[PDB]
């Protein structure tokens, strides 16, 4: 590509509420599509300080940061300049549900994402409302094609503080602006990691690596 550069930045706003309780959060990052590494530091403007998990809205936080190899079709790198969108369900083994949607578009080497991410029914005394949350483990993403766009499903966990796990469901819809080659079943493999963060995650640092794979 003479679109998709080695080095590319990133610029996201995130507006939502979490059991009605608005916020919104903006960052900058840096990544490197074809290795699939990106890092952030998200701020929160508004909302702060945040009464539920940072967790929940890090994955909402570009699958165009994969590595896709040669043999495998990648929808997302394809999708540019003009982009893609997403559509994205959460549902928590407790009730909480999140919904989140993302629109990425190109302005010249920075990625500009508008995200909006809405969750509801989360326990008052469970691991989200109540911040026990630790970090997602690697999480495998599988991807198939359906109705002309990309799905994709995973079944990820957070380990909790004082051990054990608290699952989800994430179910995605990801629609290219053009018409572009399809892929075949494949999955990615996913590492998010927040790296810092100050005591209330008003500020905070993320990484993440992703690699796809279908052997």
């Amino acid at each position: 590509m003479s679109v998709i550069k080695p080095d590319m930045k990133i610029k996201l706003r995130m507006e939502g509420a979490v059991n009605g309780h608005p916020f919104a959060i903006e960052g900058v990052g840096l990544g490197k599509p074809f290795e699939g590494k990106q890092s952030m530091d998200l701020k929160v403007k508004e909302g702060g300080p945040l009464p539920f998990a940072y967790d929940i809205l890090t994955m909402a936080f570009n699958r165009v940061f994969a590595k896709y190899p040669e043999n495998i079709v990648d929808y997302f790198k394809q999708s540019f300049p003009e982009g893609y969108s997403w559509e994205r369900s959460m549902i928590y083994e407790d009730g909480g549900i999140c919904n989140a949607t993302n629109d990425i578009t190109l302005d010249g080497d920075c990625y500009i994402c508008e995200i909006r991410f809405d969750g509801v029914n989360f326990p008052a005394n469970g691991p989200v409302m109540q911040k026990r949350t630790v970090k997602w483990e690697l999480s495998t993403e599988k991807l198939y094609v359906r109705d002309g766009v990309l799905k994709s499903d995973g079944n990820y966990a957070l380990s909790l503080e004082g051990g054990g796990h608290y699952r989800c469901d994430f179910k995605t819809t990801y629609k290219a602006k053009k018409v572009v080659q399809l892929p075949d079943y494949h999955s990615v493999d996913h590492h998010i990691e927040i790296i810092s963060h100050d005591k209330d995650y008003s500020n905070v640092n993320l990484h993440e690596h992703a690699e796809a794979h279908s052997e």
